[PDB]
């Protein structure tokens, strides 16, 4: 029940790097999913307290949300686009695990994972 501490967004000793693709993940991919009608549930960590889901963090062990993605991008916390894409994947996977097919939150996710996959089909090249 009690809310764990969010995932970190800055880490002095982690190798950081700004690539063209990482720039794209924030400027085009993150910031177009953000505006979607179904983004809001995923714009910050899940508050198992506010929602009264004391079991969320007992089932979800790697939490992830577009809020901590947007914070990680803007902090250039990532080394390459793939680790940022992995955090999106974890976010969706989390939602399909704690929930079951047909739930409204899954519908929002399944959709967002569709929009996400369509937007990252074509990433920029490196200089
Ligand atoms: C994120 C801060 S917050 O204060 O908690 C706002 C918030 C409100 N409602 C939520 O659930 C629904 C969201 C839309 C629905 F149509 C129906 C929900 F039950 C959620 C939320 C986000 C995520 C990933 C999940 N949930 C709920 C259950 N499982 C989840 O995996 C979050």
């Amino acid at each position: 029940s009690m809310n764990p501490p969010p995932p970190e967004t800055s880490n002095p000793n982690k190798p950081k790097r700004q690539t063209n693709q990482l720039q794209y993940l924030l400027r085009v991919v993150l910031k177009t999913l953000w505006k979607h009608q179904f983004a809001w549930p995923f714009q910050q960590p899940v508050d198992a307290v506010k929602l009264n889901l004391p079991d969320y963090y007992k089932i979800i062990k790697t939490p992830m949300d577009m809020g901590t993605i947007k914070k990680r991008l803007e902090n250039n916390y990532y080394w390459n686009a793939q680790e940022c894409i992995q955090d999106f994947n974890t976010m969706f996977t989390n939602c399909y695990i704690y929930n079951k097919p047909g739930d409204d939150i899954v519908l929002m996710a399944e959709a967002l994972e569709k929009l996400f996959l369509q937007k990252i089909n074509e990433l920029p090249t490196e200089e």
